C-alpha cells in the first residue's frame, strides 16, 4: 500500500545507494530516484515540482562533495519551497551537527548504517 509514494535518495556512495534502494523496493516502492550529490538532489526535486511528480519524502545524505546534504536542503527548502520531510542520514551526530541539521531545515536523521526498521518508521510517522 505504498507504491504511490515517490522517493528521492540524495547519497554520494554508490553501495549504499544499493542498499537503500533494496530496502524501500522490499517495503513497497515503485518510484525512486537516486542523486549523487546535492546539486543532482536540487535539481531532481525542482523538476518534480514544475512537473507534478512530486517527492512525498527526500532521504538526505549529510556529507556529499560539490553540494553538500546541508546546503541543498537549505536551497530545496528556502529556494523550491518544498515543505515534505528531508530525512538526513548522518554517519555521526552529536549537538553541534545536529543543530546545523536541523536550522538547515531537517525534519529528522536517521543514523548510518541505515536498517530497514528505520524505513518503517519514518513510513508510519510521517506518510500515515
Ligand atoms: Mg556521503
Amino acid at each position: 500500500d505504498i507504491s504511490h509514494l515517490r522517493v528521492l535518495v540524495a547519497e554520494d556512495n554508490l553501495v549504499n545507494q544499493e542498499v537503500i534502494s533494496r530496502m524501500l523496493k522490499q517495503e513497497g516502492i515503485t518510484n525512486l530516484t537516486m542523486a549523487c550529490n546535492g546539486a543532482k538532489a536540487i535539481d531532481f526535486v525542482k523538476e518534480s515540482i514544475e512537473n507534478n511528480e512530486n517527492f512525498d519524502l527526500i532521504f538526505m545524505d549529510v556529507q556529499m562533495p560539490e553540494v553538500d546534504g546541508l546546503k541543498a536542503t537549505k536551497m530545496i527548502r528556502k529556494n523550491l519551497q518544498y515543505n515534505k520531510p528531508i530525512i538526513a542520514l548522518t554517519a555521526f551526530a552529536d549537538e553541534s551537527n545536529v543543530k546545523e541539521c536541523l536550522n538547515s531545515g531537517m525534519s529528522g536523521f536517521i543514523t548510518k548504517p541505515i536498517s530497514k526498521t528505520n524505513i518503517k518508521k519514518v513510513l508510519v510517522e510521517f506518510l500515515s
